[PDB]
């Protein structure tokens, strides 16, 4: 492969700069519960990773949005007490097996 450098474009997940009203009409027209994405934060540097999800006991499903914090090193992560590589470095991880309170991604959304 080795096609792209540093380019998030690429990957499907990364949705990119998008409005929260269309994240989630994206998130929904997909109709995949678990389906997840990755959107810029408001100021640069900070990601948002939007997924959608249902629950047992509930009509609507509730689209979550998580933060990425950064560590005094420059560490990017999603959950807390947990340290990745990077922002595409971690959903590898997360996508194929969550690992903490981070929904379990059913597939990536634009």
């Amino acid at each position: 492969g080795s096609s792209g450098s540093s380019g998030l474009d690429d990957y499907d997940w990364f949705a990119g700069n998008i409005s929260r009203s269309q994240s989630e009409q994206l998130l929904r027209q997909k109709g995949k519960e678990g389906a997840f994405m990755v959107r810029n934060s408001s100021q640069v540097g900070m990601y948002t990773v939007s997924l959608f999800s249902k629950a047992v006991n509930d009509k609507k499903g509730t689209v979550k949005h998580y933060h990425v914090h950064t560590n005094a090193e420059n560490k990017l992560y999603l959950a807390e007490n947990y340290c990745f590589d990077s922002i595409p470095k971690l959903i590898h991880y997360h996508q194929h097996n969550s690992a903490g309170m981070i929904t379990r991604l059913r597939h990536p959304v634009s």
